[PDB]
């Protein structure tokens, strides 16, 4: 399993606000990350849970925390989608692309058989351990509101050992 | 990973009201079922998470949703810590002993450093496929709310395949 | 070389005029197929390559010949693309989406390090064997006109083997 | 079997007079030890066999020797059945909680088919040498005193070396 | 450890008041066993132990229990040893000889160093099943009565299953 | 493909201009090659293939571009062969000889239940670099014209990178 | 050495007289034969082993000795070193083209560093056993009469056996 | 095969007149060594063969042999059969006991069916080198003058090397 | 070890009394067979040891025993140190040519080294197993009576087992 | 093929003149050498092939060559075979015992399921390269003289490299 391991190195393209950009696990280092995976850019579901995370961006990022977006689409596709998506032009932060899908296997959640990422996300300490999993079968929704709070109850823990 | 697998085959020991019980796949086949591991009993942590689920077990029974705490102490720990603790006196659903570790291990969830299962949740359909996997460290809280929440997203999906966005 | 070599079985899931279909070997049995792979779709650079094939469609369909064009983003994204370009709004047909690389790895045209195919185009004959491999590096153009030339050669020694000189 | 070898290392949670404390080997060194197994706590069989170890407490602690009870249960687990049980209230020794099964493994004790240990009592020497074991089946009871009598003969047998006939 | 599992199949020879016999597993079918190993015949050490079982050996064959102490040497050293030892002389049970090492070795009591078995006794229900064990170091008397106890206790628990508090 | 790797090391004799010449991946380096693969000398198919691009030869060297075509006969096939056709007459490019297979090999060219090259032409640019690959079956023709303009093509992004039309 | 082994199964193109032929190990069941490996055609080395090999093969196929030259080059340069040579066109047997080196490994004949053949004959009696063997470096000749001798002798032995000299 | 190889080390504990000693490699280097093996102690079958060996130690003694006769019975049995036979008692060389069945293989020499030795006697110089060997089945009898003799050989060679035929 | 195991199958040349022959295993089943196997043909050691077993021929014979010298020689060496050595030529049993060395290894008796068997006897029973083994390093004599002596005890405790 | 490789190191005993020697690859460095192989001394075939050898061994040592027949027969059998038989009798070359097999091995020669080697005739030139190989059945003769002829023949090559024609 994933829970309490050290995240492991990438190198991934990525689009955010208008430009292209590198992610790497040394970007992450000392800062709290979330990652979160997901099937397909254009598919006909709704970009629900994309838009509720964007929301919270604004308070996520006050907590010193940094969201990740992550599918085997290119970041080529991230741009596009962003144009195309009222609900994805609210995103900030950056979306990453993992056509290698060496990404997505770091964090164990390929579909190997159909080339996409399970509905995963984690949740990153500034020392790269992976303290909160979650993951969902299509059609079950993530809740930007439990995320948040699993965060902040993250961060307690890491500041109040043992109570 | 285990999302979309199906479970694997187990036989344990179990405190439900008052008696001891047997589980195995067998009682999960055509049901939908919930697995809360947590790591220990009478610790000085607070059973908070088990109340909770407590609290939904009435309308979960209702949806058709059976619930298995589990652990890796035996199922007489269970006993006692459920005539002893005001809050997990509230719990009538089944407490599973895993002091093998096997229960725990199918679904790959032990600390192998303290032979204690690690704080994860995982809500499996009729035909044994896990549909939703939500694991913590040590502080981290799962909202009973949200899972019911889930179970019943899971429950609409198996109905409604397939729905587009309007 | 694959050049001689009979291809092997697969099952992508690709966007034709509006439509989401299923491709499989089996769809190229009896027929002139060309696998026309690139790297990505909404990249940077005009699809040139995929518009002068479009031209020439018409013309390939009357002579028997079908056309795959495959890169390794899903058949939504060549959707998409389709309904955003005006050269891919020209292509009627199939856009295969091969996200697993299992199409661009039967046809040994990965790029392992970057997850997407190589430039390559390969003529395919009825009895499933490639007949003419191309391949180049970004910038070097595909000419489709020679791609005609080369299908009609192939065809004409279907019909006249051996022909001696 | 494990007579006459040195015990392994080891580090475990326990339960002693109302505090949780760590035992390791080296609480062992140069120290009479003696290492109880039993498989769980709060059953519904007599806690006799430790009881009935902690009446004889006192003249072992005489001895220089030192009670270990291990179950594979955590310590947490100990504490707790140490204030609902009278005769484990008795317990004036330490109380392991084994829970990764590592200690009773390093014995060879382990009833894998259920994670729970077998009944052994095991005596050490100061060197770490374990001179003495005793398995029983569930139902067959460890006698407290024979145990004492093997310690004194231990004891003996490791003052004056070699008592031939 | 081998509490709890079934002997192993094997065939030894034995000395048994003035004649050569030989035992099998067959022999212990149906029938409560008692295993006595010991490291080596005529010792310095005081054969005590063997002696001290051999009077509480009529009241065993009333329980319907077997004695068969073990050791490496052959049967033929234990014949002799039995006409040279007041002690020896009262074993009227069968005094396994075992130099093949294979049937220590089944109840993996083996010093592989010495190729000498250690000082163990076993106690074996008619199902074949171990229900006590008990090895102590050289020097350590193993107690011929509380071996008794054993045997009694282990005789109740079979016949009574399930002796709850 | 071999598409975008750099060529591998080779050492092969050749038939230039009435001469024997050795002809190594030195040779290559700081210009701009073009390999072309044959099955074989002295057959009855017409050698259009190889005349074409001997026409071609004086626009090629022009452009900076060595031309070697090769086979898996010897060189001494190729100097023979060189005086009894007047296509193959027209050439002046290097004829190699590859009888070991190795240069054919290399470039993951042989047809191996033949002991033949395929049909294929290579074109590596001055640090070695695959830019185009064309393999055709027997009968199916390569175009010279179509290689020159992949060649000034391939040229041209090497001089202008990024210069790409823009969606 | 292959010395008393049976020769292994082969299917190569030959040119005999003017004509393109296969050859199998079927051509040489029943029969007597001699496979004579050479290095390559259209060398500047006297072909004097192969025409005299030539100049015998009157009293060879006298003997029910059937004769098969063989070399790496393909039939067609057989074909093309038949019409230059007046040496080679003196070459009445079947010349064997071997251009995938299966039937010069199957002799285990192969200089593998050059895709050719070493200077080797063999004797293959009708059963397919091979009776005598020589192979020698280059500049070093093979000797036609010498080898008529040891077939002749070869033959002898088989309707004679056992009538060897005594001690 | 064992012939014109070296003996491997050992360490075993043996009987020799009335005390207990202890036996290695070591105390075999620089000396001429026959190893008698036999299966066991206290048995039915006539010691002739050890006896036998007796009545040769003395003049063994004299040319430089020593003699160790080999069992798997432990020491404390060579102590007692030789306080108990009136042929074994005849005995003034070590006796070996190999209960671990070490010494024995080292020679190759165990009836693992029986975890007794063989009836062989190997011969082996101060180089550790054996010379000499002889296997055979239980009721066949070795000729404790045949070994002499060829003891007596052994040594002459070994002082005059490559004595051509006359 | 080699004492109380069957002998394996094996096939041979060899010379006896004037003509060439053929042993297999098969020949010895159903008797007592010795095989005595010796270093080399026309050394210059004392053929001793060959002669004396000679001697004792005619009895070995009396007791229904056949006697196979053997060594890595051929069978055309045997036939020419028969006419050479006198002590040879008093040979009847069969000389056994292993020039393969199957025969030998087959008893475990080669000086791999040297190409030669070892200086080494073997008694084989009715049923291929070897009763007696004895081997010595070159100068060291074999003696024909105590082989004679060992057969004859090996016959007797095949026909009064135990005593 | 073995042509143009390097004979490998070997030591075998052989019989020269009436002496017994050692031979090495250290005694063909600088020289040119002929290992002639053969089945067996002392069968029933005339040694025709080793006398025709010796007749032309006082030229052959003109010319530098040094020659060495071979089989696996033992020195001391070449030594009888020489002293018995006229044609052996003539031989003044070295005639080397080959027991093991290993020099035989090493050109390759052997006929492993008789352990006899085979009839060839290996030629090597003073830097241990290989330049001629003859081997045949049985009743086919090598000629002695067709043998100086290529070692002249070889000698000349090496004198006169790479002359055209």
């Amino acid at each position: 399993s994933l829970i309490n391991t050290k995240i492991k190195p990438f190198k991934n393209q990525a689009f955010k606000n208008g430009e292209f950009i590198e992610v790497t696990e040394k970007d992450t280092e000392g800062r709290w990350s979330v990652f979160f995976f997901y099937p397909a850019d254009f598919t006909f579901v709704c970009p629900t849970e994309l838009g509720d995370v964007a929301d919270h961006y604004e308070e996520l990022q006050k907590l010193g925390v940094d969201v990740y977006s992550v599918s085997t689409d290119t970041h080529f596709i991230h741009k596009a989608w962003h144009s195309s998506s009222e609900t994805i032009a609210k995103i900030k932060y950056a979306m990453i692309g993992d056509p290698t899908g060496a990404l997505t296997r770091n964090f164990d959640n390929m579909r190997e058989d159909e080339g996409l990422a399970d509905r995963a996300t984690f949740v990153v300490d500034p020392q790269g351990i992976i303290q909160a999993i979650e993951v969902t079968a299509e059609g079950i929704g993530r809740d930007a509101s439990d995320l948040l709070r699993k965060i902040k109850a993250a961060q307690y823990v890491a500041a109040h050992p043992g109570e």
